[PDB]
Formats: structure tokens, C-alpha cells, sequence
């Protein structure tokens, strides 16, 4: 009702860490939903130890509650991983491409800490911090996009928190430049990311992990909402 269309993810919904060229882990990361990497081989997810099932179309991982997924897992694995890599970088390209209602531009010169955030578009040219807590405040179906040409960074134990109904599933962040979750930082929504997902230690991501490159988990907490 408030805010843009909801950004449409396809294949890459299914995912709540999906990368292109590799998903590392050290540390008790946890991770609640799937995983996969595409074209990458399951060789470039590292620390997660796995196991392939005996259909050799996934493998399980004592740090993930779902299934892994990897380019060179069997029939019908490349296809379907495929099919979300494209359906990821559709995505990233529909929203970076929305132009409705009228974007917000330069919010905070792109430091948007202590902010109260009402549903809509906001562009930078910049890159966005989160020196300090901020809240996205609006009903269950009302949608954020956030257009962000730079980096995206959350300081250590800052958190992105949500009231009103706002839901994490209803909050999308297109980031062209590397994203990092601070050390001990609390995360809402999707990143669409063309470049790395950094997760710096006990960080937890309420949303999805979707990037053109890699995934990086220190100790961190990964959950689909």
C-alpha cells in the first residue's frame, strides 16, 4: 500500500545465501534455510564441512538447518542453481532500475544512523552508513528499496530495527559496492549485492544474502524471516 512493488526474486527466494563465486564460514555461524553457489563448484564453500546426500543433488552441513547446492552438484542442481543466479541478477538490475514513486535522494548525505525511515525509494550515489541504530517504521505490506551506487556498512552492534508490521521480507537494499555487517550488528531485509556480503563476527542477517560475488560468515547468524 506504502512504498514501491515489492522487488519480484524468482528461484533466488528460495535461497538465504546464494553467491556467485563462493560462500566462506569460520566460527559458529549458523544458518536457518539453503544455500548455493553458481558457477562456482561446491569446492568454493568453505568451512561448512559437507556431506553429499546419496542423490548427489545436495550435500548437508552441520552449520545449515536447510540443504546446500553447488554448479556441479547433479541433475537437476545446474539447471535449477542456474535459473537462480539469473533470477538474483534480475533482481539486482530491477531494483536498481525502479524509478517509483520518486526516489529520496541523498538521505543523510548517506549516514542514515537514528533515523525513523516511512516506506519508499531511496537512491545514493554515495555509500550508506549505519553509525547508529536506525528503524524502518510502516505496516506488514509496505516496501523499502534502497539504491546504493557505493559500499554499505552497519557499525559493530547497531541494528536495523523494524516497527509498525514492517516486515524484513518487504525490505530490499541493491548495493553495488561490498556490504559489511559489523561485528555483533542485527540486519533486516534483503541485500542484493554486485559485489561481496561481508558478515564481520556474531553478525545476524534477518533477510537474505545474495551476491554477485562471494559470502563471507564469521561467527554469524543467517535466517530466512
Amino acid at each position: 500500500m506504502a512504498g514501491p512493488v515489492a522487488v519480484v526474486l524468482g528461484t533466488a527466494g528460495n535461497f538465504v545465501v546464494l553467491a556467485k563465486s563462493g560462500i566462506s564460514t569460520t566460527g559458529s555461524t549458523h544458518v536457518t534455510g539453503d544455500i548455493g553457489v553458481s558457477p562456482a563448484a561446491a569446492s568454493a564453500i568453505t568451512g561448512f564441512g559437507l556431506t553429499m546426500d546419496k542423490s548427489n543433488t545436495f550435500s548437508r552441513s552441520s552449520l545449515v538447518t536447510g540443504k546446500v547446492y553447488a554448479a556441479d552438484y547433479h541433475p537437476p542442481t545446474p539447471h535449477n542453481m542456474t535459473t537462480a543466479v539469473s533470477n538474483m541478477e534480475t533482481a539486482y538490475t530491477a531494483a536498481a532500475g525502479v524509478t517509483a514513486p520518486a526516489p529520496v535522494v541523498g538521505l543523510g548525505a548517506g549516514n542514515i544512523g537514528g533515523m525513523t525511515i516511512a516506506p519508499g525509494v531511496y537512491k545514493w550515489s554515495t555509500g550508506v552508513t549505519i553509525p547508529t541504530n536506525v528503524t524502518l517504521a510502516g505496516g506488514a505490506n509496505d516496501v523499502w528499496i534502497f539504491q546504493i551506487a557505493q559500499t554499505l556498512d552497519i557499525s559493530s552492534a547497531q541494528k536495523v530495527i523494524l516497527s509498525g508490521g514492517a516486515q524484513a521480507a518487504n525490505i530490499f537494499w541493491q548495493v553495488a559496492g561490498q556490504t559489511t555487517l559489523g561485528t555483533t550488528s542485527v540486519f533486516n531485509g534483503t541485500i542484493l549485492d554486485l559485489k561481496a556480503i561481508v558478515l564481520n563476527t556474531g553478525a545476524t542477517l534477518n533477510g537474505r544474502a545474495l551476491s554477485q560475488t562471494a559470502v563471507t560468515l564469521d561467527a554469524s547468524t543467517v535466517s530466512a524471516s
